């Protein structure tokens, strides 16, 4: 194949960041789930491969790799990396040993890297152990050389790096030299020549660590030379032009709810290619009060005519679950009744049953869930993109300026967000008072820097709804804002007063993960 | 003295003003009938201030009857705020909607024919108009500052009233009659708020007054103790402050539990028993397995409360088988001896620092009653009580560091059930204002940034946590 780097993953949450600057470098990325076997590698050409786990492997059974996949992965010009328990992992599973940590305390960290004259630059080496001179410790680790090889043009010999680490390793795997210390943790990464191995049990994936988004660049750009990339943003492109190539022979659906993943898919799959294409609507049940037309009658004003279809099917639903407390239940259902609905207005259009390419609002994630723990060849436009990204894509669209700045909704709607007796009158209520609430919200601004905001219920039984806000750094990461009290006094009075049926509201408060998005 | 009660919140705080000076009182309810007035006298009568407007219904319908009594008795009358409007109409003048009223901070100014040709306010009135009360005798200082609470802007008045003053965008704001003493007061003096309003009570008070407070009880409490005949203890000290006080002038003159508490608060609160009592009983009756029990399944509201009502009945007998005002106003308008009412619980508490107490008998939330049943979810186990307990500390904890806890009218939490297991939080913050209301107070986000991940971090069985934003009114204080 002509395949470049393998990003395993234990449970490290930072994985989109990994893949995003393996990206924004132009660079290629690929996934897979820890316990990889290397069944599924293909012979294909990988000169790099990276490991990252920030899920303790001081507990009998914790996650980390096999060892045909090691050695392999080792060869002798194909490199390794590691990171926070890739490297742990990295290390245990080559002669090193590991303890916990204590009380690691992580940040925006500014660290620094490590060579003998830096022995004694660190002004905390009186920590872990003996006396003063720093040159003690150091003493006792390998070290070397200033310039790295990983570490190019920093410009500052100090590094930052946003970490977290509970645990922390305490030999040396091996023989490889020192490159980094921390206040409470230190040994921390060490840079292996021969057998290409590089342990950071700091977090190089993050944007709070600039200075790491240049070791990431460096590391596939140097290590491993990854000469000739793929460019994603291309991608939604020549995936394009090849299909524009054939548009009226091809017929193409779209799945349209109003998500900007959506609008932007068909819009740019639209142009020459026009009549061929069905969005068709689904009815939730549980929208946002009239969403469901405010949505079609954004398609419509987009564009006038690309076969738009509009079905309207909320009793089944509601039907379907008339008092049920399963949660998985409820998106089963849900998930159920869309595919059917879906199947049954694709085919109140009776033809051309297999020579159709559903289009689905997805960008980078899903997909990368596809991979975790009729049917048509399928043809999902955005397969390499990321939410952000795609946002300046709407722009690039030059599309409506309130469209970006949407809260995507969860899918199940309303209906995990309604967490009781799930019916027509009770949820009539709150679509509208979540638009009270998000009405008022939006007037002072806080949309379009609220990443997240949704009145969700709460059955008391009169009834209590609860409201709930986060901030949105990425995918994993939920921080929760909040709001003035003087926006907060008038839109919690405004609700009580003038909607009837709630005599409680709460405002939850918990945050970041805790990743409780929605309720249930 | 009379006062007529329309429920008004401060129609509370109406007679703990009044009260400061020699004053008097007796309550009842909207109708107050006749029946209810005998060899009974007092020199002045106090409207009471409501919500209800009259032109709408719910206004209280005044007994026309009783207010033709009222007269037929011969004594000055005062009539606050809305007093002011059923009576403006029990009178031929009437109301109308508000002229972009509001409340509060509005500065009404007076008036009189120099004063009179005194008002630049009378503007936007009526598309473009130009222009030493019994009621303020010494402020004298011409004008008048008060917080004011209409939704009722009088229009037109009654009959042969003249107007001791006048307002911005609130025009009729007095009403000043040599007919029978009358004043009607749209603006509220029953407040704090009315530094010139203390005085409309104590002159129309006096002119209303042809004992003091503390003064009768400290006198009632000696003569109780004249006889001393006491071995009986007036009530068990349950811990209350109220308690706590009364008991300890009491006994110390002279020679309870399980239902709920928080936790070693609880060991602690034996304890401090002791510490007090240095030769009283702190009898306990640590025993309340039964009843939580009988709460394993079971949720009935009156019937929570009644029920540990009996239960509470039940320790009364128990214990007793080895052998303040504000809550009787509400009562009273609303429809071993209680040491004593003439006072308020701020007196109270100056009280307690003028015997030389303990600290801590001021910043403490008695949340009386069901120790902890309304925090009830419904089912009762000890997990629940055990975990609440717990956070409910955490949660006083940090506001006893961090100082804004003294700084809290009423700090805890309630047990939500509705949240891999799981159940969940509410934190509940109520800087009150008074009895027949309370309005939450933001606390600061840094520090219940804090407060929060502290809480997520000690348990499970709280899967999110939630604060609550509720004033009241609209709906309660205590959650459940």
């Amino acid at each position: 194949e002509y395949d470049k780097i393998l990003v395993l993953n234990f449970g490290s949450q930072y994985f989109h960041l990994i893949v995003k600057r393996l990206n924004n470098i132009k660079i290629f990325s690929e996934t897979k789930d820890y316990g990889v076997e290397l069944k599924d590698i293909k012979d294909m050409n990988i000169k790099g491969v990276i490991l990252s786990g920030g899920p303790s492997v001081t507990e009998a059974g914790s996650p980390h790799l096999k060892k045909e996949v090691f050695e392999y992965f080792l060869e002798k010009k194909i490199p390794i990396f590691g990171i926070c328990y890739g490297m742990q992992e990295i290390a245990v599973q080559m002669n090193g040993e590991v303890k916990k940590s204590k009380t690691s305390e992580y940040g925006c960290t500014d660290v620094n890297i490590l060579r003998n004259d830096n022995i004694n630059n660190i002004t905390y080496c009186r920590n872990f152990g003996d006396s003063s001179s720093a040159m003690d410790l150091y003493s006792n680790y390998k070290l070397m050389n200033e310039t790295c090889c990983l570490f190019e043009n920093i410009k500052s010999d100090i590094t930052t790096v946003w970490m977290n680490h509970n645990d922390e390793v305490t030999k040396i795997p091996e023989n490889f030299y020192l490159v980094s210390s921390s206040e409470n943790c230190l040994i921390c990464s060490i840079y292996n020549k021969e057998y290409n191995i590089y342990g950071v049990q700091y977090h190089p994936e993050v944007y709070e660590s600039l200075d790491g988004e240049l070791m990431f660049y460096n590391f596939a750009y140097n290590i491993c030379k990854c000469k000739k990339q793929f460019d994603p943003i291309r991608y939604h492109e020549l995936e394009l032009k090849n299909i524009e190539k054939y548009k009226h022979d091809h017929y193409v659906i779209a799945a349209m709810s109003g998500g900007i993943d959506s609008t932007v898919a068909a819009a740019y799959t639209h142009k020459i290619f026009k009549e061929r294409f069905f969005g068709i609507f689904i009815d939730n049940g549980l929208l946002r009060k009239n969403e469901a037309e405010n949505v079609y009658t954004f398609l419509k004003s987009t564009f006038p005519d690309m076969n738009i279809t509009k079905i309207d099917a909320s009793e089944n639903f509601l039907s379907n679950l008339q008092g049920v407390t399963d949660p998985e239940q409820k998106r089963k259902i849900i998930g159920k009744l869309f595919i059917e609905e879906f199947e049954k207005a694709v085919n109140n259009i009776d033809i051309d049953i297999n020579k159709t390419f559903l289009l689905q609002g997805t960008l980078y994630p899903d997909i990368i869930e596809s991979k975790c723990s009729l049917k048509f060849k399928l043809f999902e436009p955005f397969k390499y993109l990321f939410k952000d990204d795609v946002k300046t894509l709407s722009r690039e669209l030059n599309l409506p300026e309130e469209i970006t700045n949407r809260h995507p909704f969860p899918g199940p709607g309303l209906a995990i967000r309604v967490i009781g007796e799930i019916n027509k009158h009770k949820l009539n209520i709150l679509r509208e008072v979540d638009d009270i609430f998000i009405n008022d919200l939006k007037q002072y601004g806080l949309y379009n820097q609220i990443s997240q905001a949704f009145a969700v219920l709460l059955s008391s039984k009169d009834y209590v709804c609860v409201l709930r806000a986060v901030k949105t750094s990425s995918f994993m990461t939920a921080n929760w804002y909040q709001i003035p009290y003087d926006i907060l006094d008038k839109i919690t009075t405004r609700i009580l007063s003038e909607v009837k049926g709630v005599n409680r509201i709460l405002y939850d408060v918990s945050s970041k993960p805790p990743a409780t998005i929605e309720f249930e």
